[PDB]
């Protein structure tokens, strides 16, 4: 019993995390077969980041300029190249700690566990959702550039996040590991923002199932709904709209609890329209969307990395 | 910007997760320098489990007897002996990737990663605290026995709980790494209860100081409160009392955000009256109790957003 927010064990992550300096910048990089990854505003200073032109900063800077230090050890850099917003610089050791890695882009409404780190030096771990308006929710210092999120599947690393900066709301921004940026933004300090955000309905619907399955039921009722009827009601109340994909996903644990998911969106409505009265569902007083379908299943049945 | 509830990182414990087998029943075990530690119930059936005596039971095993697994590599036992509620096996190996590490007796509030363990194999990290009850709102299921506890502060893990029951209401009960249990539990499967709990005030305080310094003070009054005053109003609402200790302990994150911590107590008076309308803070609707005063620190910026 219980339900916590889980991050992934961070151990395959964690020796992969080396420092990345450049002038005065120091940033974090990913160290993974004989590549370092990081952010490549890494070259720049306070002034170029206010127009950068990064082919023009690249051009004048050599293999020597990167400085990269993986524990107490310098590493070669005897390559550098730019793909997207993201700076490749190959060195001359292969990291004998790479683990069985994959680049993988998410969509918003999908969880990821981020390793933040400092001075190339892990710091925390916790769980993040990439938001429908394309930004993080993460917790950040400045230091923080180039700390990266990702999932594991059994034995295999799958990095889908690198992280580049925080906007004025104090949300973040950043990229895959190919350097395209999640959302509409750009790696430049000109006046950019976080749109308007929504709730992700099928993670709150999920989060709903796991609070079922801990014992919290008070929110259930003998109502059913359908799906356009409940799509007009999350429209009204700033939810993402649920869909026939999103159903089926939610079909197994329809069938472990015995409510059918158009009868978790009835409860989900008369939450909307009513709030909880007091009550709270696994802790909380607010109806929680960073947990999927897939968390919810793996947190109740124990899978292992 | 930003604030989370923030685990260690958890490799340096994934190194030391092993698995430990006594014929039908098997569990977790913690692997360090040539020692396995794990609980003593390993040594029991289902059966046993009303009244076991552990000595008893213990007594008419061998070393041979212990399958001790780390990876796809079998340990050899060489030795065995209980203290207290754990069991620690000697082995013949000693474990290459044991860190630098303290085993540390921990008291209500403090909060810690836990890293839920199946088989041996690590399956997540998440935070908790030791509540003022002596239980811990884990989330575990049968298999997790021998999970560990524990803080990385400076490079070095300090192990403080290692994982043994799981209570009728949900929440979970162990030991520290002395296999000393926390709170009045055994582990036995007789009739037993968590009891009443309580809020954590001085890390609720810790909370409103961390809001503050990411740059919220909506929840502030121009009030203030003694402490012997403010205690009898925070245990009407089932608070933990305050005490001068705790009030030292709050005096760095005071200082930075410039609020006198009775000026924070008449604050969180005024949050247990009247409730939040509306409002959150740090993207809470209810009053948040397992960070402490030294992990605001740990995590928040050292310049208040003014
Ligand atoms: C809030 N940011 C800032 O004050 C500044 N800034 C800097 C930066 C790089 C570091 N960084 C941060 C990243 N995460 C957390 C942070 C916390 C506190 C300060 C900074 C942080 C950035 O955002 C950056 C990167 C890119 Cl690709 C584009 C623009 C910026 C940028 O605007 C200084 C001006
Ligand atoms: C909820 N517990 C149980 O149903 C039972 N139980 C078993 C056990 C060992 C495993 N275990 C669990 C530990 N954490 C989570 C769990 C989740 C779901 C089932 C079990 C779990 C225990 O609690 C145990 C150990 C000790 Cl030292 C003392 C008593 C017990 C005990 O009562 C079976 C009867
Ligand atoms: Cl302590």
């Amino acid at each position: 019993s219980g339900f916590r927010k889980m991050a992934f064990p961070s151990g395959k992550v964690e020796g992969c995390m080396v420092q990345v300096t450049c002038g005065t910048t120091t940033l974090n990089g990913l160290w993974l077969d004989d590549v370092v990854y990081c952010p490549r505003h890494v070259i720049c200073t306070s002034e170029d980041m206010l127009n950068p032109n990064y082919e023009d900063l690249l051009i004048r800077k050599s293999n020597h300029n990167f400085l990269v230090q993986a524990g107490n050890v310098q590493l070669r850099v005897i390559g550098h190249s730019m793909q997207n917003c993201v700076l490749k610089l190959k060195v001359d050791t292969a990291n004998p700690k790479t683990p069985k890695y994959k680049f993988v882009r998410i969509q918003p409404g999908q969880t990821f566990s981020v390793l933040a780190c400092y001075n190339g030096s892990p710091s925390g771990v916790y769980q993040c959702a990439m938001r429908p308006n394309f930004t993080i929710k993460g917790s950040f210092l400045n230091g923080s550039c180039g700390s990266v999120g990702f999932n594991i599947d059994y034995d295999c690393v799958s990095f889908c996040y690198m992280h580049h900066m925080e906007l004025p709301t104090g949300v973040h921004a950043g990229t895959d590991l190919e350097g395209n940026f999640y959302g509409p933004f750009v790696d430049r300090q000109t006046a950019q923002a976080a749109g308007t955000d929504t709730t992700i309905t099928v993670n709150v619907l999920a989060w709903l199932y796991a609070a079922v399955i801990n014992g919290d039921r008070w929110f259930l009722n003998r109502f059913t709904t359908t799906l356009n009827d409940f799509n007009l009601v999350a429209m009204k109340y700033n939810y993402e709209p649920l869909t026939q994909d999103h159903v089926d996903i939610l079909g197994p644990l329809s069938a472990q609890t015995g409510i059918a998911v158009l009868d978790m969106c009835a409860s989900l409505k008369e939450l909307l329209q009513n709030g909880m009265n007091g009550r709270t569902i696994l802790g909380s007083a607010l109806l929680e969307d960073e947990f999927t379908p897939f968390d919810v299943v793996r947190q109740c049945s124990g899978v292992t990395f």
